[PDB]
């Protein structure tokens, strides 16, 4: 299951990255993650081609926010399971009792 | 229930902002993120419309504050319900026990 | 009860602030809040008038501090009961116990 | 055991980092580490030469990443034992179950 | 009793002004405070006198540090109490037991 | 008995400031402390002249990494004992137990 | 009135069957669950008086038919006084209310 | 004076009516609520002495209608030194406070 | 449907044979373990219900068998309301999941 | 020398009468209470030994007149050794220090 | 196979000699200690499963020679199944790994 | 060797008496206090096997002194496995290490 990522600078926009990309498509926000420097990332999972279309719905419509700057992106098809382990991608406890 | 979010740079901002807004129209300050770099953001709740007023005094009210700035600002008139499981935008417990 | 608020660059500055502060006025320090980049804020709450006395110097002697630099400032006469359930604006309990 | 690191600017990029990595050769993802100014480091345990491999593609995979920048790596063939215990660089328990 | 303050930009700094303060004269190192964007106070207690001669000492001690850097320092002669209660200035569990 | 401070900005290079230090003498990695701005500090106790080995080969060492970048540093020969309380440059729990 | 319903039982798959049988058989909202030693545990539910009688007479009737179940005391407050509320495990929590 | 007033339970739902009869039937504050095994539970309320007086009476009488309630012991102090505030349950909590 | 089903012991040891048998003699999944005093813990499976009863009765059988076993309790809920999950231990935990 | 003076009681109320007794007869400081279980909880005071032997002398009766009060044990150390101080809770804490 | 023992004791100073007698006797590693109350606890053991058989004869031999020592119960699984370890004190811990 | 000793007392002031008597009886550091349940708690000290001894019978001598004291069990270990200080509260803590 891919993992589809947008970093902003600034939270507004990333609570909206993360909207967008859950309405385009059939993905989970499974996480949220601050990093510093106003960098903020926003992480949904889902099939590769419905991450790849909630990720450039997210783009388009955090860059439509007032003040939105979208920092980087990154999908990655088949993310290796030693990093559900460490990195903050996986389905969390509340994520999946959303399900 | 639609969502309002405003971003400062600076803690006196963003706290005239949250005043401004939870006066201006019915909405539900909801909570504070913090994300480095000095920026902050309060997120309110309420009907579009409201939060629509509400967001439009916060910003005029924080740009009025000595040193205030405003960073960015947003509106999701039907946030995706999968955000309210991730991201600090819901109704919190202290919250819903002010109302 | 309004709240006044200081919000400094540097650690020394902000305590001189809230020295200030409670020196010059019938004001409580309730707290205190950072936020990165340097940016920390010193919360007062009391009579506006005795609130504004308090701001003012508080301002006054940060400035003097050496290296003390004042970023922004705000008073909000009456604030909203719901900002006292989201920010760190209210009487905490080591606070009213010093009363 | 060797310890290989790429710290990256943005959390995008680590992620794909450490996807690379441990998709490039033999070694074990064991934490990952955030020190602010955006700067976050991934942190992979194995054979000098599989880690070697596997900053190389870490490396190469992150500065593909849309807005991936890469600030610094570093290989450690044999880390000195006294900085298993001070450092994130251990295998953790959630780690080592996955293996 | 008097409270001083040495904000420096970097630890290694802090922790010599730290060191010049308590050997300089009869104070006591009480806390240490970190605000971000590198810059870090160390707070220290005694009679004014003590204070003066002290934070002298730790601002020349810090300045010879390799890389060392002061950036704002300050001395409360009679801080007001209820800064003891919000601020980080007060004597210490694990202090006072040193004592 | 003595403190050793590197101070790096960049994580990847703090651990091999570590790693360098720990090995050229007989000094113990007591701790690691971040202050943000990506700043960070490696702390080492032994005697003086056993630290200055150390941090002279931490220096170098940590200069050679790629991107690796040295902030500041500093010796203490007798730290005062009260830092021991407030600051983290004191053998914590599992530091002694490696020893 | 909303009034709070209360199951103690001895052991706890007793307790997780009261529960069970309270939601069922009426319009309550298992809100608490309660540990206070000596086996004796406590669910909590919420709702009209009535519903409230109609559950815990159905959770009293259930839990003593569990293998080794038992009932050590109930109690149903129909009006219960707010000040409780922010004493007590009695209230909902943004938990039990996003469901 | 301001006498604090205890009902002690053998049973959580006992313990929760004690509190609501308690409140209910004078001029208290339910301040909190104490935990001390053997299925020994304590609500603990403020308020004038001939308050906590009319209120610990009405808490015992109601408690002992409980279905399995049990009152272990009871005991008002009419004035509570302060030291006991500082280190008991006894205290106001803001928590308590804001209501 | 999705029961759950519990073995309730007097001793640890014990608790883990009746969780270890109940596993490998049926399609179930330990998702808790509960402490609640008296020397009581229980086990917590989930599974379809034809499973959960053959696990808990294989859980039984073996838990008897423990040297100073003793099971206090048992008792399945064939479909737990979702009420339950959201304040007991029976929920699965991305602990689990991963698993 | 400063002594250490404990009450154990079996409950709560009779435990907080304990204190109150102690530190109203004598010039000592109540500094901890010791939670055990079983119904058991400890009031320790420091103070001189002369005054120490006061309180716990007025302690103990106060407490056995307390409703469904009981003492189990209590026990005046002299001179408590300073390796005990570290270890349990008979320090004096910075709580009861600004007091 | 990688088998399970433990050991349950009434006391702690016998549950320490257990795993003292348990680890010396063979070649099996300490990994947890668990309270549940009633004063029993158990000491759990890891390695093959003759070794664990040695270790658990030789700590409850050991164990009932402790002045006041009492073992109340015992078990050794051989093939522990994997689930267990996810929500039991049985799994090592990295902190008895770097051991 | 350095064994460790273990004095189980019912009751907490008979425990704090046992630590009292046997760092002042002997060459022992006193390096844990352990609660279990049912009014048992432990006090750990660690020295020399002979010097333990000493202590160990001194504190039994003294606690069976204490007003309503009562000791459970006991027992000294000559020398310790290393596994058992990486599981239990016999391992010295940085805490008592500073003294």
């Amino acid at each position: 299951i891919a993992v589809g990522m947008i970093e902003t600078r600034g939270f507004p926009a990333v609570v909206e990255a993360a909207d967008a990309m859950v309405k385009a498509a059939r993905v989970t926000l499974v996480g949220y993650e601050k990093i510093g420097s106003g960098r903020v990332t926003v992480i949904v999972r889902g099939d590769v081609s419905e991450v790849q279309a909630s990720v450039a719905a997210g783009v388009d419509s955090a860059k439509r926010v007032n003040g939105g700057e979208v920092l980087s992106t990154h999908i990655i098809a088949r993310p290796h399971e030693n990093l559900e382990y460490v990195l903050p991608i996986r389905y969390t406890e509340a994520v999946e009792q959303f399900r």
